[PDB]
Formats: structure tokens, sequence, C-alpha cells
């Protein structure tokens, strides 16, 4: 009744270019078993979707990777908020809701969009520029770190710390052992910076400390929650920038839409978000024998979920592999959906916004000048280099 594939979703011939194994994928049907890793697969959106928002059916407390906590140790300590289930999940995601409260938001815009703006003026100057490096991570480099309160010191520590995370969720390949190899003084230094005594007062750290007061989280779960911050955030929006910046400099006219109304800037970055979507993959576990779209999957199951593949269906989507940022965007599951939907998402929309609005207000042009190259993570899409040549308006 479902078809077995020899698709491996983490091989790097995959991650060169997913797009036409996804439909492979997709149509196949609605439920596939992936027989290099022993699971089941799930790529169109309805059935993703269900996925998502069946949590007691499908768990993340057994890891959202491919390794099953009932089975194996996790690589480090479980997170409070993505490893676990509804109710141990409801009130540290509650706490990290108001860290990162739109009330919150209001707090940093200015200096997020002050930042924007002062990067897109440097990068002007220099003409010709590596938009991951110069721009998709310096730009959340420089403005997360110290809204999270965290020392400037030792702050090399956070890009790798966060590719380690998300390499961790892929099956034990090369690139998750060699990551986890070389995680050690990462490891180290991110558990560190949790202890309250070195997150500066007013930022995200800090608040969630304060919360220990409330009887939400208690005094030693705060340094997990941190932890949570400091794991998720800066790879996928440092993607999801740099797929922005890509998209416009491959479709102009999308640029030129955007130059003409700067209001669709947060639009326009969503639809980066869908289009490429920096997430590209999380596992759930069956707590039960369960029947997915026609097919039975047994208790105790991998499933993964194909998150940019429903992303670009087009049982869901009108001309899904087009740059719109007119499209219609709400439902992408590029934020996941449901009780895990990304409590950041905010934070991520805020720096994308502001990024963007400063390229539709600053850059006229923005011409690809070089080799691209692209950044292979097992859970993660995104580029490794890009680069351009800016051209001022
Ligand atoms: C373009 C940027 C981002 C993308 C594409 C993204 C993607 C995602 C996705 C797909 C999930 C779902 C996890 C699941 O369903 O198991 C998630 C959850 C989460 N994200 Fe984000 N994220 C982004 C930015 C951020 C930022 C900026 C932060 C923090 C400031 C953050 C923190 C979190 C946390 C803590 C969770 C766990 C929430 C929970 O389990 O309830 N993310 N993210
Ligand atoms: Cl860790």
């Amino acid at each position: 009744t479902i078809p077995h594939l020899a698709i491996d979703p983490f091989s790097l011939d995959f991650f060169d270019d997913p797009y036409p194994d996804q439909q492979t994928l997709r149509d196949a049907g609605p439920v596939v078993y992936l027989d290099k890793w022993n699971v089941y697969g799930v790529a169109r959106y309805a059935e993703v979707h269900a996925v998502l928002n069946d949590p007691t059916t499908f768990c993340s407390s057994r890891g959202v990777g491919l390794s099953d906590f009932k089975k194996e140790k996790p690589w480090r300590p479980p997170s409070l908020i993505l490893e676990a289930d509804p109710p141990a999940h409801t009130r540290p995601r509650a706490v990290l809701s108001k860290v990162l409260s739109p009330a919150t938001m209001k707090t940093i815009r200015d200096g997020f969009a002050a930042a924007a703006d002062a990067k897109v003026d440097e990068l002007l100057q220099r003409g010709c520029i590596d938009a991951i490096a110069d721009l998709a991570e310096a730009y959340p480099l420089s403005v997360f770190p110290d809204a999270m309160g965290l020392k400037q010191e030792g702050r090399e520590h956070l890009l790798p710390y966060a590719g380690l995370v998300f390499n961790a969720f892929g099956p034990p390949n090369e690139l998750r052992q060699t990551a986890i190899e070389r995680s050690a003084p990462h490891q180290a230094y991110v558990n560190e910076q949790c202890q309250r005594p070195n997150l500066a007062p007013g930022g995200f750290g800090a608040c969630i400390h304060a919360f220990t007061d409330t009887g939400e989280i208690t005094p030693d779960e705060a340094p997990l929650l941190v932890r949570s911050l400091l794991s998720a955030g800066l790879d996928e929006t440092v993607n999801g920038i740099g797929a922005a910046v890509y998209c416009l400099a491959r479709f102009p006219g999308e640029l030129q839409r955007l130059r003409s109304d700067p209001t669709l800037a947060r639009n326009a970055f969503e639809e980066a978000v869908r289009f490429e979507s920096p997430v590209q993959t999380f596992f759930r576990t069956t707590t039960r024998e369960v029947e997915l779209g026609g097919a039975v999957i047994g208790e105790g199951e991998k499933v993964l979920m194909f998150l940019g593949s429903a992303n670009r269906d087009p049982r869901r989507w009108s001309d899904p592999d087009l740059y719109d940022i007119t499209r219609k965007t709400s439902g992408h599951v590029g934020f996941g959906s449901g009780v895990h939907m990304c409590v950041g998402q905010l934070v991520a929309r805020l720096e994308g916004e502001v990024m963007l609005s400063a390229l539709a207000r600053k850059v006229a042009a923005i011409d690809i000048d070089g080799p691209v190259k692209r950044r292979f993570n097992n859970t993660l899409r995104g580029l490794e280099s890009l680069p351009v040549k800016l051209t001022p308006a």
C-alpha cells in the first residue's frame, strides 16, 4: 500500500537540488517509507499539516530528529520546549511567548531597523559584497546577541553551535558525526551563557530568568530555556534573509515591485520563508497506531515531515515555484504549525522586514557577480556565499 523509496533526503546530492526529488516524494503517494533510514515520510502540504496539528499522536517528546529518545540518549539534554509535549510543553512555551511578545517587539524595533539601515549603507560603500557573510550573517549577529544580553567575548561560538544543533536533528551521517565531534567548546560556551549572572539586564535571557518568580518556570528551568534561544533563531533567520536577497537577485521584477511599495517588505520576507524554507524537515514519533492519508503507521515510528516540499506542493499553492511578494502566504509551514509553531517568529519577521525595507529604500539593483555556493546541513537550507553587486538608489 505504501511505496518504499531509496531517496536519501539527507544526502549532499539531495541538498544540492531537492526540488525534483521532492516532487517524486509528493507524487509517489501521501505517505512514503524511506528505506535508507527506516522512517515514514510525508511531503504533501495536507499530510504535513495534519501531522503538525496532532501533537498527541505525533509527539515531539521522543525527539524531533531521526533519533528516538526512547531508544537512544539525546546528544544533549532535551529542550524544555521543542522536545516536550503538552502539558509539560505548555508553561515554558508561555514564558517564551511572553519574552518574545508582540509588545516586546516594540522595545527592539527601532534599534533593529537602525542597524539594518546602517548595514545597507555600509555595503553600498563597498559595492560588491557577499550577501551571506556581509549581510545575511552580519546583520543578525549585529542585533540578536545584544538583544539576548550576551557579553561580547565568545560570540564566535554562536553560529557553530546553531549549525551543530540542526545537524544533530539528522541521521547519524558524516555531517552529524563531524558536528558532534567538534561540539565540546561551543557546548561549553552556550551552557555558561545561560546562567543568570551572564545575561545583561533587559535582554531576552534576563527576562526568561525573571519569569522564575511567577510559578510558570522554576529557577533551575531558566538556563535550559535560555539555551533554546541560543539554539534556534540565528541560522534560520540568516538563511531566511540570504534567501530573500537571493530571490530579489534572481527575480528583479519582484525587487522593482518591492522598491515601488516598501510596505511589502514583511510579506516579501514571508514569501522567502515559504520559497526556500530555511527549516527543511522535522520528525515526529507515533504514540499509537494511526491512519494517515489511507496509510497505517504503527506505534513508535518516526515520521519525517518535508516542510519545504509542503510549501511547494501544487495541490495547495498556485505557481509554487515562483517568488511572488504579494502572495497570500498565510498557511505556509516554514515556521511550523500548531502548538510548536515558531515562538520566535515575531523576532524573525522583524529582522527580515527591516532588512528588506532598508534594501527597498536604498538599493536600485542587486546583481549576482560571482559563483553561488550552497551551505550543507542536515536540517537547514541556505547559501554559503552569494556575491552580489549592489547599485545605490
Ligand atoms: C526565518 C526564521 C525561522 C524559521 C524558518 C524558524 C522555523 C521554526 C520551525 C519550523 C519550528 C517548528 C518546530 C516544530 O514544529 O517541531 C520552530 C520552532 C521554534 N523556534 Fe523558530 N524559526 C525561525 C526563527 C526563530 C527565531 C528568531 C527564534 C527565537 C528568537 C526561534 C525560536 C524557536 C523556538 C524556541 C521554537 C520551539 C517552539 C516550540 O516548540 O513551541 N525561531 N521554528
Ligand atoms: Cl548543548
